[PDB]
DNA sequence: GGATGTATATATCTGACACGTGCCTGGAGACTAGGAAGTAATCCCCTTGGCGGTTAAAACGCGGGGGACAGCGCGTACGTGCGTTTAAGCGGTTGCTAGAGCTGTCTACGACCAATTGAGCGGCCTCGGCACCGGGATTCTCCAGGGCGGC
């Protein structure tokens, strides 16, 4: 019952262990040094199931 | 009618300008060597914007009492003024010596350059001491047998 429609991060923060499940959309707004930590950015909300 | 106040003219004093001279120090011209600017490479420290977790320092609030400040009294010590003394200030003597300035001579001492080598900086191997692991000696807790009591 969200009524949030985006939801704002800094990329290194939280760890691994955020789910953002319900979200579609990942804008990158900056691109970082390492992709990893872009690729982790991604994987926030392209999770299993 | 006599003497006093005031204006203009002339001689003298004094700071400033220009002339003269020495001399010595700064400027002009030329040559040379090296100090510093520039270049390339390598490596380590600093910058900016973030994140995460610990934790002790910083911040905030509140009660209370110690200390800052104000007021008052008092007595003493310093200011003030005057008369007296005294020593500072100035001018002066009289010689000798210290010291600045200048000139002159010379000699020992320090700059300079080439060759050498031995003391300073870095790494490597070893010892002194501290620490990790294995084995022997000493002391503590425990399980079972023997004897006694009850129905």
């Amino acid at each position: 019952d969200s009524n949030d429609f985006v939801f704002l991060l800094s990329t290194r923060a939280g760890g691994l262990g955020i789910n953002l499940m319900t979200a579609d959309t990942v804008v990158i707004f900056d691109s970082d040094w390492n992709p990893q930590a872009d690729l982790q950015a991604m994987a926030r909300a392209h999770r299993i199931g």
